[PDB]
């Protein structure tokens, strides 16, 4: 006679229970073995909640359970989808429901809406898995109908319960109404700044320029995209907007009355920071020290001292970031570890014009350089040189940095060498500028060389400095935003325009974009924006986002998979005898060893999944979801490179493993060995500092004496000054965090994603492995043999690529999606 459900559920203010009861909420089961006269399963009656079930011992944090009966003859078949409405005025999220007599299961986790507000009533499929051509016949339609609604029409203002995905340029960076310095160009959508697709929110034209979207206080994704939270603390990006718009008027006024130093005068000012604080104007702390988020980032005594965390690189000693052998191994074990590059010829070379630039040629010399006793010829030979190459990145942009107040900057190269005991060691720096006819600046490019001791030693240093700098705004802007946040989101709107939440693809990439469209449009709001916080923070101010646009250019899809970004950077050869296929050029490089693990953890676990589903070449070709999606994604999402002939084309199962495995490695491994080191390396700005401010001075000036007299005073003038350095330490601990409620690589949030038990089994063993190989990493950081590349004179095991992690500020553990 009746079937008997339990209903999940959260109240609001969670992320009382009676008024769920009488008429409140009502659901229909739909079937998927029977259907009506247009082939559409049959929907049952309207079916109130009846009462709290108090029963299950189970139950999660802040979720309650709610006793359902559904008159359904066995004449009505088996259902497979369910309707609900809600007719209370307050949203509530939905997290299942379960059918019982064998067990029918609905994974929702979805916020549900007054019932007025809807354009179609809200639909949740059971947890069964179809390809298109698999789904039955009563649920083809409702299917398809839920993807013509999750993709809208591209029009409209986008409102806070809208669950629709499509895509517009960045348009809504700039704040031209408010000032005509604010003004940006449009990123994407022309051959001059090609740029990703981002979430269309459809707030309509400035008034000043038809081009640029009008400001908002909420910058709108799709409903279930916005990840509530049982603990506030756990909120981590709603900090950045706080930062920006609360905290960081109350550093300008202490600073702009004169309570603290405008300066750091020594080294010591800035370790004081985490050791007993900084002291700052009462009104100042009472702004600060309330705030969700922001209130973790620093201790207090509650009146006038805010107090940083110590940084995991000066736990053991304070001083040994100024090595160069530190210098030279975070290039492999660093915060940025991926954009060292092997030297197969000296003198460097550029492919820019010199009749731009002027003549390009280096000014290194090999036989200024110490190479432990080989020959420039011998040590090109044995694949034992290096390069850390700014040159033709950064030398576009250096004349209109240099024009700005308080920014100067060089286009750097850095010569590595692998020394015969496996460690790097750098041997020059060139510090390059453009030149041209009627340049007013008589400054001029320079190569320094290593020195120890005496006004050399300074120049060196500074040197480093300008090279990290370059450094700092590529891994910013190139490697973490770029590389991670900016390209994954296409394949995020791709997804849910194009493959239901039935299919096996969309199951497998889903977990790898938990929070993603989320931290990315509050990054347009206030990381991004003009007069945001990289803008007023890093090394080319207003012309920071447009020069991700130019290295946009040279994306290629394929290169990200890590066996051919190695290739590619002349730091590994294709070698079949070896296990991974790849020989390392350098063997101890702790970023590619242990991303080759990852790596090959999750290609298993991909070559295993996708036969489940697909037995043969032409059942890729065939799938008609699939398809719509991978043209999609290329030629809307990543529109402006679709003319590039390097697009895997779809039509194989080895096409359909290569795309996915390539997305999920950009997500989970690729993000989090580039996101979770930057308090840990960063937090201490000498170490790595966001901007330079002049460059290097005259003989017989001021500030060359200050350069023998007082070199860390020489040092301080020349990085990111006091007042923006206490913002960007402020945010790249909140982006170093994790919360406590994060979903890691071998994890998924429900154990009942799917019924396939195959494909269970598939994941418990990738989950296996992982621990596996955390075992292994653990015992390449205690072996005393690779000391010098995995931990260092810092003394810091490289822990980043580790799969597992406890909550907070750790150096280690690898989320499923980019989600800080
Ligand atoms: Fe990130």
């Amino acid at each position: 006679h009746k079937i008997k459900g339990t209903v999940v559920l959260m109240p609001k203010n969670e992320l009382n229970l009676n008024a769920f009861l009488g008429r409140s909420v009502s659901l229909q089961l739909i079937s998927a073995t029977k259907a009506d006269a247009h082939g559409k399963g049959k929907v049952g009656k309207d079916t109130f909640l009846e009462g709290i079930n108090t029963s299950l011992p189970t139950l999660g944090a802040g979720e309650s359970a709610f006793n359902i009966h559904f008159e359904w003859d066995g004449s009505m078949g088996i259902p497979g989808a369910f309707y609900i409405k809600n007719y209370m005025q307050v949203e509530f999220f939905l997290k299942s429901l379960t059918l019982e007599a064998g067990t029918i299961r609905f994974v929702c986790n979805s916020w549900v809406y007054n019932t007025k507000l809807y354009k179609s009533v809200r639909i949740f499929f059971a947890n069964h898995t179809y390809v298109p051509s698999e789904t039955p016949a009563p649920l083809v339609e409702y299917r398809e109908e839920e993807l013509k609604s999750l993709r809208g029409n591209g029009t409209g203002e986008r409102k806070e319960y809208d669950r629709i995905y499509d895509y517009d340029v960045y348009n809504d960076l700039g704040n031209p109404d408010k000032s005509e310095k604010l003004a940006r160009p449009v990123l994407g959508g022309s051959s001059t700044f090609p740029y990703p697709r981002r979430g269309r929110t459809g707030r309509g034209p400035t008034v000043t320029d038809p081009n640029t979207e009008k400001q908002g206080e909420v910058f709108y994704v799709p409903r279930d995209e916005n990840l509530g939270h049982l603990k506030s603390k756990d909120a981590l990006e709603i900090g950045t907007k706080s930062l920006s718009q609360i905290v960081q008027p109350a550093f300008e006024s202490a600073f702009d009355l004169k309570s603290t130093p405008i300066e750091f005068h020594s080294f010591q000012d800035v370790h004081d920071l985490y050791e007993g604080g900084i002291k700052l104007p009462r009104d100042v702390i009472s702004t600060i020290i309330p705030l969700p988020v922001i209130k973790e980032l620093y201790r207090t005594d509650g009146q006038h001292i805010l107090k940083f965390p110590q940084p995991h690189v000066v736990q053991v000693s304070q001083s040994a970031w100024m090595t160069d052998e530190e210098f030279a191994r975070e290039m492999i074990a660093g915060v940025n570890p991926c954009v060292i590059r092997g030297l197969e010829e000296f003198p460097p070379k550029s492919n820019l014009d010199p009749a731009i630039y002027g003549d390009q040629s280096s000014k290194i010399t090999a036989d200024s350089l110490d190479l432990d006793g080989y020959t420039m010829d011998e040590a090109l030979g044995s694949r034992r040189l290096f390069m850390l190459d700014y040159h033709d990145i950064f030398m576009p942009y250096v004349r209109q940095i240099n024009q700005l107040n308080s920014a100067k900057t060089y286009a750097t190269r850095t010569i590595l060498f692998l020394r015969e005991d496996g460690t790097l060691k750098p041997v020059a720096i060139e510090l390059s500028l453009p030149h041209s006819a009627g340049d007013l600046s008589a400054a001029v490019s320079q190569v320094v060389l290593p020195a120890k001791e005496g006004v050399e030693s300074t120049i060196w240093l500074l040197a480093k400095a300008y090279v990290i700098v370059n450094d700092s705004c590529y891994h910013q802007l190139m490697s973490h935003w770029l590389n991670t946040h900016a390209a994954m989101e296409p394949f995020v709107i791709a997804t849910h325009r194009h493959l239901s939440v039935l299919h096996p693809i969309y199951k497998l990439l889903t977990p790898h974009y938990r929070n993603n469209m989320n931290i990315n449009a509050l990054a347009r709001q206030s990381l991004i924006n003009a007069n945001g916080i990289i803008e007023t923070t890093f090394l080319p101010s207003k012309y920071s986002v447009e020069m991700s646009s130019a290295v946009y250019k040279n994306w290629v899809f394929t290169d990200q998979a890590l066996p051919a970004d190695l290739i590619k950077r002349g730091v590994a050869i294709k070698d079949p005898s070896t296990p991974h296929g790849v020989r390392l050029l350098i063997e101890d490089y702790p970023y590619a060893a242990d991303g080759l693990e990852i790596w090959a953890a999750i290609k298993t676990w991909v070559q295993e999944y996708v036969p489940l589903y697909y037995a043969r070449d032409d059942d890729v070709k065939n799938d008609s979801e699939l398809q719509h999606w991978w043209k999609e994604a290329v030629e809307k999402g990543h529109g402006d490179l679709k003319d590039k002939p390097w697009w895997p084309k779809l039509q194989t199962l080895e096409d359909l493993v290569e795309v996915c495995l390539i997305i999920i490695w950009i997500a989970s491994a690729l993000h989090a060995a580039v996101n979770f080191g930057q308090y840990p390396y960063g937090g201490l700005i000498m170490n790595r500092p966001t901007a330079s401010r002049r460059l290097l001075p005259e003989k017989g000036t001021p500030e060359y004496e200050e350069m023998i007299n007082n070199h860390e005073k020489a040092y301080l003038r020349t990085i990111t000054s006091k007042l923006p350095t206490l913002i960007s330490l402020s945010v790249i601990e909140i982006l170093s965090t994790h919360a406590s409620d994060e979903v890691y690589l071998g994890q998924r949030d429900n154990p009942h994603w799917t019924s396939d038990s195959k494909a269970l089994q598939a994941f418990q063993k990738f989950g296996n492995k992982l621990k596996e190989i955390e075992e292994k990493l653990v015992r390449r950081n205690n072996d005393p043999s690779l000391q010098g590349n995995r931990l260092g004179p810092v003394q810091l095991p490289y822990t980043l690529l580790y799969p597992s992690s406890e909550e907070g500020l750790t150096f280690r553990g690898i989320p499923n999606s980019i989600s800080i």
